[PDB]
């Protein structure tokens, strides 16, 4: 019986392979047969690569291997096309995540050098990439030994806590997969990824090949790096941040978290971006203060400029959804110079009615009337703070799971009258992803996310100071087929107010944008991001 | 008697003006005079200039003011042009920077716009790099009130909570003086800024022009974003973070904090990088295990590399001073690959000695006698926890104001034997300084940083096997002077395992390198990172 998997990079989970090379430069140049690639391994176990690979010497120390040749032929040159053409085999890496998940310990074995070169990043990008997802990483030139040498596998084996028949051994070379077999552990030589994904499917009798596509990564808190500036006495921001180069600045809605976004926090990272994914005034590990006018969208948009300022950014793309949404529009309106772009999932931009007074505006729409509900003081929260876990199990639910009607709120006399006591696990989230949720709003509880919804007058004038502007930086409006209270036609006339408006739309997707629909969410925001926001 | 002071963007704080522009346009394409300057004004109250200064429009609604030319005329160019050439006026800030630091109430008070032009993030860093001197940035198109109306100087007078009698108003223009003036504040005309400061020291009675050079811009703890990291259970490591771009890794040394650098992470922030100034390992905010190998160059490397992967960074510039200086060295010879630059200030890269323990290298040095006072747990922890105001005020000294000696310390019984109970108040540190280091060492105390010292023959075994290594990464070495622990003259010979080093000096500089020598420092390490960092 196994329970560990161990993979080489280099032609396993890395492809084309680091030698394909050499292979495709002798037949290009001409070369005969072998000489480069042979002149690489000189020496053999006393040899440059040797000590390459045990970390002796670092990778411009060997490129003066060194050894008719032409005037334009350069190690340096073939070995940096060699190291950038070589990408991750996602199908292998898929099949590595799925062992993982079904309780494997994982690892990745290879025979490496340490990496001086001004190129270097492209390598350390990759590395970072792969390494997140094994509980090891055993690199040769750290450990000062070598594949195919005997040692390498007793400290692979040591480092697993397992006996060489519970690990399986996947290689591209034979004589490496050698040493590994006759100690006793399952074995896979891979030349083509697939009859390699057959054989490690039969061996471990878990379906590799051919499953449903994969749900982006999502984020472990304990593994986050947590940020908290203080805007002013008593108010304190928290966020979770991920990546370099240009700052994203995420904004959830109601009643969520910073952990609404954890299948983008890791998506935008790897796309080149530096993610802040915000705990919202009110939520999680930032301040909630109880006064109602704490939350009026004036004060909340002053903190996120504080913020910016207190980190040393001058600006920052700001992607909101929900509540969060309607903050993020409100940036780009008052602080454009701050807001490098703007974009909104659910959340149309609707101009303020200035002949109408927002109260007028939610009685004329039965969808809204639950903001009717939320505006008395005590009496949504004491319905909400009644059973932590009920709530958000009724609430996080997919378009065809739905439990809560959200008409007729207040006559009804709240949101959960119709609902079960023990509500079914939504297919968008685990057991676990729930008890989270539940965690956070102990601290706080909803007084502070509801406040949100009492400064209807106070945010409506404010908003009518605004109606002679128009949105002229880079903006994105992400609709919902299948969000019933945010309807994509409530974004049909926002061209008129954003002329140079880019759209996204998702079908099948409920409210729950984030979750109910990770893969299309990231794909629309990063296609957006590299072509509006650099 | 004045408490407060207040000042114009343009034509006080940033320079050249706003209008110099035009009058030079016209000049410059032979138009007729005041034509362009005039239509920009037209309409005055009603007209397009004093919506967009109220905030009713944007600039770039605004730009189709619109209004024989030619056909190589464009407003946008000639604003762009504009915008971009205004630059602080360094000693107009100077003053405002001498007076709040004297006890006054600072404020900018400015017709401006919101900027809503591909370009905007010009002005955003400007504005981001002058409000933080100041207690208050009153905009018109953020309040809707404009210079010069009567109502922007009763808001002003509100919002400073100061009788007009208490205020100093400095403004170029004649006719937004005037009401300030008739209300009763002290009044400065700025034309050229020399005469303005004349007008503003005789006033006050403060000494504005021609005053020492002033020290960088340092840091409120309070004001900072403070990031937390878990390496591993039960390890985790704090760091204070400011600005955008590269990212920079500030490494202190022994007994120090993420606070050693205060003059440095505005300045590296204000120069373009992204400053990630860390608690090391058993110091401040970090966790500090009580087990001596926990702090092993081996594993303090690696935990650094972790830190790393979890914030998602493929790479950092590494920038120490002290034992931050020996981890440094260190990660630029065992991880290249997440360097992306290596700078030391006083610590020389020495390579380990293969015939000789680490305890015969120490021994042969009577400078380093303190380090075998360091062996033995609890005698020196002991001694450094008796007085903490006592430990931190003798030993953060200049090089003139030395009361340790540090020679035959373990002869003499400890390091403070021959020190005064109430030493003297550095040149270097003020009162609150010295409480703040205080204040971070009463949380853990002295056991973890003294581990530092605590792992020679290990640190000596590990640094073996880099012995056939060279650092081939940008680097930079920077000698202080008058240290006379990590003595210029050690850094000698490093040329030979780092061929392409680039170096530092600091004259009248002793060990304490960031404090001693604020400006001189900061100027190295940006001439540094903007030529070999990017
Ligand atoms: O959080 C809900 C919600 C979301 C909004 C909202 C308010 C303003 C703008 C956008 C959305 N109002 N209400 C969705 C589930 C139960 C209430
Ligand atoms: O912190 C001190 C110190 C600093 C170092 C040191 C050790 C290793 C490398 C560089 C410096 N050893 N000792 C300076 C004041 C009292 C001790």
């Amino acid at each position: 019986t196994l329970r560990a998997a161990v993979f080489d990079l280099d032609g396993v989970l890395a492809l084309p392979a680091v030698f394909g090379v050499l292979g495709r430069t002798e037949e290009a140049l001409a070369l005969p047969r072998g000489l480069l690639n042979d002149a690489f391994q000189k020496g053999g176990p006393e040899g440059a690569t040797t000590r390459l690979m045990k970390g002796e010497i670092t990778l411009s120390q060997w490129i003066p291997l060194m050894e008719c040749l032409p005037k334009n032929f350069s190690i340096k040159e073939i070995f940096d096309k060699a190291i950038s053409a070589r990408k991750i085999n996602r199908p292998m890496l898929q099949a590595a995540l799925m062992l993982r998940k079904k309780g494997f310990t994982t690892a990745i074995l290879t025979n490496t050098w340490l990496d001086d070169r001004a190129e270097r990043d492209g390598l350390a990008q990759l590395m970072c990439e792969l390494k997140m997802h094994f509980d090891f990483l055993i690199e040769s030139c750290q450990v000062g030994m070598v594949k195919p040498e005997p040692q390498i596998y007793k400290f692979l084996l040591d480092t697993l806590k397992a006996s060489p028949s519970e690990v399986v051994f996947l290689d591209d070379i034979g004589a490496n997969l050698k040493p590994a077999r006759d100690l006793g552990m399952v074995t896979i030589l891979v030349q083509d990824t697939d009859t390699a994904l057959k054989e490690l499917e039969k061996v471990t009798g878990i379906q590799l090949l051919n499953t449903p596509a994969p749900l982006p990564t999502s984020c472990n808190p304990s593994d986050m790096s947590h940020g908290y500036v203080t805007v002013k006495p008593r108010v304190r921001l928290h966020f979770v941040e991920l990546g370099s180069g240009p700052a994203v600045c995420l904004c959830h809605g109601f009643p969520e978290s910073w952990y609404s976004w954890r299948y983008q926090i890791p998506a935008l990272a790897q796309a080149g971006y530096r993610v802040l994914a915000m705990d919202m005034k009110g939520y999680g590990e930032s301040s909630a203060p109880p006064e109602i006018e704490e939350y009026c969208m004036e004060v909340l948009c002053k903190e996120m400029v504080t913020f910016l300022d207190k980190l040393g950014l001058s600006q920052a793309v700001f992607i909101g959804h929900d509540w969060g949404g309607m903050l993020v529009w409100y940036m780009a309106l008052f602080y454009p110079e701050r807001v490098r772009a703007v974009a909104s999932l659910n959340t149309p931009f609707i101009p303020a009615n200035p002949n109408m007074s927002p109260l007028e505006s939610i009685k004329a729409n039965p969808v809204f009337d639950y903001q009717l509900y939320f505006q008395e003081p005590g009496v949504a929260e004491a319905e909400l703070e009644q059973n932590l876990s009920r709530t958000f199990k009724s609430l996080f639910r997919a378009s065809d799971e739905s439990v809560l009607s959200m008409h007729k709120v207040c006559e009804a006399g709240g949101l959960f009258v119709n609902s079960p006591e023990e509500p079914s696990l939504s297919r968008m989230v685990t057991e676990e992803e729930i008890q989270f949720y539940v965690q956070q709003f102990k601290k706080s509880g909803f007084r502070g996310p509801l406040n949100w919804y009492r400064n209807m007058e106070r945010n409506w004038k404010w908003a009518c100071k605004s109606l002679g502007r128009k949105i002229l930086i880079p903006a994105l409006m992400v609709t919902a087929e299948k969000d019933f209270v945010l309807v994509p036609q409530m974004s049909q006339h926002m061209e008129d107010w954003i002329p140079h408006l880019k759209r996204g739309h998702i079908e099948d997707c409920g409210h729950w944008t984030q979750m109910d629909k990770p893969t299309e969410v990231n794909q629309i925001l990063i296609k957006w991001l590299d072509s509006d926001a650099r």
